[PDB]
């Protein structure tokens, strides 16, 4: 397990979008990051599935997270442009932006993945971080000390027979990391890093007994790592959470 | 330094060899090279024009008429994927070697700046279009009795750097592929898969690549070719899942 706790208040003043959010590590990352003073903007399909844990949030005393819905299979480069307004509207200021989100296809060997999942893996994991990310960065280039995070996997580090697009798409995503990286070093205060968050206890997770792996909520030391002010600097890393 | 590896002017007798992006630089020099070394060589490109040369070249060096397949790759479905296989397999039977060498850079910007529908293009080209071509193929390798796919990859598909645009990423992706495909093919398949990083060519590519960059610093394509014939005979038979480099 990565080695870090956060103080109550860390967070404060930062404002991190997390995608995913509705359920798994997405979920415990926007209750973690609330609950450590950061306000927090979630991302999901629609309003409904981002409702309880909204509704967790406000239980534990934070004013409602500003919700932003979103097709990522569908979404057009115009409604992450729209997104990104809506957060300069409300903030001003992009501290943090947590890639959580993506599917994992079929896991079928590459021969028998029809092409169509190929792709749509390839748009929703790839494609649509990068254009989340293109569309954030000036709002994250204005903050005193942003945070960038891309969810990767073992699979993306060493492929893996069957893992499809996943693997693939996860490999995609340390070299989009690794690019980005190279350029906000030293000539920005923006950091990016990928977190493998290694196996957890998740209705995604349980792919691959499940006993065995942390719930969500407890690799969340990683997590608050990357968002708060004791990572600055660090950029260009591949992390584990465990 | 050059891969080490000399190629007997017979080692690829007996072998079925389609080349990507064979109407110029690595691809143009790749193919030639084949042909020389005895392959029957199928050669992809985007018009009967691109390709004219390059089989003008390998028929004259008496080797002889080589098979011409039209693709656009930005648009191309498994519609004409499957009737490229389909060709090969009318005429041929199986595939013994598939060289993945056609792709496109994109604008080198900052990521900040890389226009939206540029970055997915450049993924749709370098990957997308790479794994269906390798699935409608795939089935073709696997009748050989001794088959290869070299996937083409850059030191940015190994360690990302900035400005690559969808380049790096893209290439991050295919020695992702290669990886992937490589562990499903292990033991159960004669067919074997690898990257290739070429490395620094006197291509307009390269030059593409880098704006400023005088060619001249560069070898010409066809210096750089051990590590692409190596790939392709059976001397690198049980080679799988590994990433080389031509230089
Ligand atoms: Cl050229
Ligand atoms: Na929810
Ligand atoms: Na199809
Ligand atoms: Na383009
Ligand atoms: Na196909």
């Amino acid at each position: 397990m990565f080695d870090y706790s956060a103080h109550p208040e860390l967070l404060k003043g930062r404002v991190i979008l997390v995608t995913g959010a509705a359920r798994g590590i997405g979920a415990a990352a926007a209750r973690a990051y609330a609950a450590h003073g950061a306000s927090v903007v979630l991302l999901g399909r629609t309003e409904a599935s981002l409702a309880e844990v909204s509704d967790q949030i406000k239980s534990a005393g934070q004013p409602q997270p500003l919700i932003i819905a979103l097709n990522l299979e569908n979404a057009t480069a115009q409604q992450y442009r729209e997104l990104a307004a809506r957060v300069e509207h409300e903030f001003g200021r992009l501290d943090g932006l947590l890639h959580n989100a993506s599917i994992i296809g079929p896991r079928t060997p590459l021969e028998q993945l029809p092409d169509e999942d190929f792709m749509q893996v390839m748009h929703v994991n790839v494609n649509a971080t990068f254009m989340l990310t293109r569309a954030l960065l000036p709002l994250l280039k204005r903050s005193e000390d942003a945070s960038i995070a891309f969810t990767s996997s073992s699979v993306g580090r060493k492929g893996r027979a069957n893992w499809g697009a996943y693997g693939v798409s996860k490999f995609a995503t340390e070299g989009l990391m690794q690019t980005l990286a190279d350029e906000l070093e030293g000539v920005t205060a923006v950091r990016a890093n990928s977190i493998n968050p290694g196996a957890t206890r998740t209705g995604m997770r349980a792919a691959y007994n499940p006993l065995n792996n942390p719930a969500p909520e407890d690799i969340m030391p990683v997590y608050l790592y990357l968002m708060g002010p004791d990572s600055t600097g660090i950029n260009g890393q591949a992390l584990n959470a465990q």
